[PDB]
């Protein structure tokens, strides 16, 4: 009984973030390209089912900035997680309306 | 069901939703008033402190010249990541404690 339910969920957002780090890796901020896409399959799969809403992630992860190690910082996870779900934001709420 | 990462991600959009007021004739925005209004009853145990809040104050002062003066759906998601970004690996530490 303290934290909220958006406290709640930034904490998930976060927790699930350094899940997808390797233990042992040396950079332990970071996630590979791989275990992302791994985390997209296999966390978001029932938001990602329409295979627009897959394919239009994969540009992203795709489309990203090159970089002297190549990994991903929290912050562009959180800027990726939000491309994703920003277009779908007014049909995730729709939906939620639908039942309670 | 979902997810919890499924989960939570609904729980940023019903959030930012509840923020928008009953009647408005705009909706994809919460004027920047119903935000500081979240930030102050929704995230008062992450911006319990002042430096981080004046951090926080300090990221909506440089949002975009609105053609609205309001926040769409895609800001609030940049300025919750702003508010999150800087503590994430404090969050993390804290809920390894």
């Amino acid at each position: 009984d303290c934290y909220t339910e958006l406290e709640k969920a930034v904490i998930v957002l976060v927790e699930n973030f350094y899940k997808y780090v390797s233990k042992y890796s040396l950079v332990k901020n970071k996630i590979s390209k791989s275990s992302f896409r791994e985390m997209l399959q296999k966390e978001l799969n029932h938001m990602l089912s329409d295979t627009g809403n897959r394919k239009a992630a994969d540009k992203l992860i795709q489309n990203l900035d090159a970089n002297h190690d190549g990994r991903i910082s929290f912050d562009e996870y959180w800027t990726l997680i939000g491309g994703i779900t920003g277009p779908i934001a007014k049909l995730i709420h729709e939906q939620e309306q639908q039942s309670s």
